[PDB]
């Protein structure tokens, strides 16, 4: 179990962030593996990957993902200039994060159609401090907890729709939770 923060573990970048509410434990394992155990958490996001990411990375993930409540399993990252938080959502719990969001297209990648959306965060935490910024989403129709994500198909489809990314910051496979419980064990490569 570790301190919220960022760093390197067994050759992989990792980021673990939480809102301080309690109820979540995050552990880095061998190679690209990480685990999350949570019970009546607050908001948190953690996982392993790269710093910086790239715009054509093929990201592999495998393992188990057992949310009980509001949680996502995604390729997750940021761009700077413009500041964007992005999600390629492979699975989720009780809440589809695109609920109520305006659909901006579709993309077929890695065995499923994904629906594309843009949302906005207003005065929220970010990699550069409190800010207002857009979020980009690709939400997989066919849920899974292992697979391969060709990020270029998503970033290209987003750009085509007017959802442009700046310079890549970190890029991870992440478990996110919002006031929920669950367990997950995921290996990245
Ligand atoms: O000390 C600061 C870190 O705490 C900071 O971390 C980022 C803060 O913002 C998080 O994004 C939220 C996570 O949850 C959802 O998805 C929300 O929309 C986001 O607001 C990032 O995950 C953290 O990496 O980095 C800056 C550092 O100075």
């Amino acid at each position: 179990t570790i301190q919220p923060g960022t760093g390197y573990n067994n050759g992989y970048f990792y980021s673990y962030w939480n809102d301080g509410h309690g109820g979540v434990t995050y552990t880095n394992g061998p190679g690209g593996q990480f685990s999350v155990n949570w019970s009546n958490s607050g908001n948190f996001v953690g996982g392993k990957g790269w710093q910086p990411g790239t715009k054509n990375k093929v990201i592999n993930f495998s393992g188990s993902y057992n949310p009980n409540g509001n949680s996502y399993l995604s390729v997750y990252g940021w761009s700077r200039n413009p500041l964007i938080e992005y999600f390629i959502v492979e699975n989720f719990g009780t809440y589809n994060p695109s609920t109520g969001a305006t659909k901006l297209g579709e993309v077929t990648s890695d065995g499923s159609v994904y629906d594309i959306y843009r949302t906005q965060r207003v005065n929220q935490p970010s990699i550069i401090g409190t800010a207002t910024f857009y979020q980009y989403w690709s939400v997989r129709r066919n849920h899974r907890s292992s697979g391969s994500v060709n990020t270029a198909n998503h970033f290209n489809a987003w750009a085509q729709q007017g959802l442009t990314l700046g310079t890549m910051d970190y890029q991870i496979v992440a478990v996110e939770g919002y006031f929920s419980s669950g367990s997950a064990s995921i290996t990245v490569s």
